[PDB]
């Protein structure tokens, strides 16, 4: 997270950690009591290793009583997405056993209802992806209140060039932004789960380059289908 503050401890319970070999990829949103929402490219140059999900962190290196770290038992990503596009970039993982419930692990409710986020909305984004452009990779959870940009705007050739689609959203990217391993992350907006930090490669804290969130509700049919 580019320009954020670092998350207060456990006040997010429904955010996950997506690790290869006790290494952070991609940030996560537990959306079931055994389903973990992320983006589909985050496992893509993974090498033969240990994927898990981190549950009730605040740290990921500290010891927290709330800490829980789960085996996928299941990955599916959505059918129509490729590596060479961010389109449909969601992936639902089944953790080994159902998550341990506490004030500290909690699935969030997300939108059900296709209905674009009202631009000029202010969402939480929040993860463990770095902080500088240096790549710091910060070890407690950032987060930042980003306004919802509209797709007209969004789509400019200056901007994204009619690349977000009606199932893609936006928000505000100066200086303030989501970066490398914010991917899979939660993009909350009035305590709901709107959108999905895309995993494909984009250039963080440019204003001209906004950041793009996959909209769940737009999957809602799928991620019901998955969950069932
Ligand atoms: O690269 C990734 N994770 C990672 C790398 C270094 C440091 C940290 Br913290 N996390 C994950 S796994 C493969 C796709 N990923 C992304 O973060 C993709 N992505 N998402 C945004 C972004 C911006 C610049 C470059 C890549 C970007």
């Amino acid at each position: 997270i580019l320009g954020g503050r670092e998350a207060e401890a456990h006040a997010r319970p429904y955010m996950a950690s997506v690790q290869l070999n006790g290494a952070h990829l991609c940030g996560g949103v537990l959306v079931a009591e055994q389903w973990v929402l992320s983006a589909a490219h985050c496992l893509e140059d993974a090498a033969d290793g240990k994927v898990q999900v981190l549950l009730g962190a605040h740290s990921l290196s500290q010891p927290e009583p709330s800490k829980r770290l789960y085996d996928v038992l299941r990955a599916v990503p959505h059918p129509d997405s490729q590596p060479d596009t961010i389109d449909h970039d969601l992936l639902l993982l089944q953790l080994s056993e159902k998550a341990t419930l506490g004030p500290a692990v909690r699935p969030l409710p997300w939108q059900r209802v296709d209905r674009d986020v009202a631009p000029g909305t202010l969402c939480d984004v929040a993860g463990w992806g770095i902080v500088n452009h240096a790549g710091r990779r910060p070890d407690s959870l950032q987060h930042v209140l980003l306004p919802v940009l509209d797709r007209a705007t969004c789509n400019r050739r200056t901007h994204h060039d009619g690349a977000i689609t009606e199932r893609l959203m936006c928000a505000e990217s100066n200086r303030r932004d989501s970066c490398k391993g914010d991917s899979g992350g939660p993009l909350v907006c009035g305590g709901v789960l709107e959108g999905v930090v895309t995993s494909g490669s984009r250039v963080c804290g440019n204003r001209k380059k906004p950041g793009i969130y996959t909209r769940v509700a737009s999957y809602a049919a799928w991620i019901d289908s998955v969950l069932a």
